[PDB]
């Protein structure tokens, strides 16, 4: 049951003070894209020098078991604060859509280090012990410990999202979804799945929704009842404006279609 019934412009409040605190006003990319309260991320054990140490624009993502983190990617002044988050959450799985630059613009600041290399951002060490190529992506294996605790962490970063638009067929999308899955599966409780974009809505939104689908089709099978209107205004929910264009929208069913023709 992939077919599209509704329109995307049928898709169409909750605070969000924290994110609106002068103090964080710098940790947003941008300016009205922020975390509800009731889901943001709360960071621990912040240097206590700093007044306000626990906010990070994200929100935990739980589909209503696996749950994720949607987040924008880092500025570089949050790059600590993302590791003290993935640290914090136990994530052991890393989601990057965008390339660092797109048709000139940043969209995320490199927060790994090279490969055979280590760097330590804020309190935490991060050391890059290989990558993998892949047609659609690069796999980073990223080994996270507290300078004051190791586990490795799998950074999935997608080469092949279009600089204008959505992937043209998702096949390249579902391979990489697959991969994440499996390895995330393999981690014994793993925390949430990290998944970034620049903003941390469109991207974002259109891998965890078809994520979250392709999921209940696993337990469920091919048959089930699918609703994605719905799944969306429940990810909606969570963090503001989750899929963004129309192209995402239908790039969404065409993604669940052709994972249900594989089964």
């Amino acid at each position: 049951g992939a077919h599209m019934w509704e329109e995307f412009e049928t898709l169409q409040l909750y605070s969000r003070k924290e994110g609106q605190r002068q103090e964080n006003k710098n940790k947003n990319r941008y300016k009205n894209i922020l975390p509800f309260d009731h889901t943001r991320v709360v960071l621990h054990d912040g240097d206590p020098n700093e007044p306000v140490s626990d906010y990070i624009n994200a929100n935990i993502i739980m589909p209503t078991k696996k749950s994720y983190i949607a987040t924008q990617g880092c500025l570089q002044n949050t790059v600590n604060d993302f590791w003290r988050m993935v640290f914090q959450e136990n994530s052991r799985v890393i989601v990057m859509t965008t390339k660092e630059v797109e048709r000139g613009k940043s969209k995320c600041v490199k927060y790994w280090p090279d490969e055979y290399a280590l760097k330590e951002y804020g309190v935490m060490r991060v050391r890059n012990v290989k990558e993998s190529a892949a047609h659609d992506y690069t796999l980073r294996e990223l080994k996270l410990s507290k300078v004051g605790t190791e586990r490795t962490v799998w950074q999935y970063h997608f080469r092949t999202w279009p600089d204008h638009g959505v992937p043209s067929d998702p096949g390249g999308v579902l391979d990489f979804l697959e991969e994440v899955h499996h390895k995330q599966e393999s981690i014994m409780d793993a925390g949430p799945v990290v998944v970034h974009c620049s903003a941390g809505i469109g991207r974002t939104g259109t891998f965890i929704v078809i994520d979250i689908l392709i999921d209940i089709i696993r337990e469920k099978g091919v048959d089930c009842d699918i609703d994605v209107p719905k799944t969306i205004q429940m990810v909606r929910s969570q963090r503001s404006g989750m899929v963004q264009t129309e192209a995402q929208y239908r790039f969404i069913y065409m993604a669940v279609q052709h994972y249900i023709e594989t089964l």
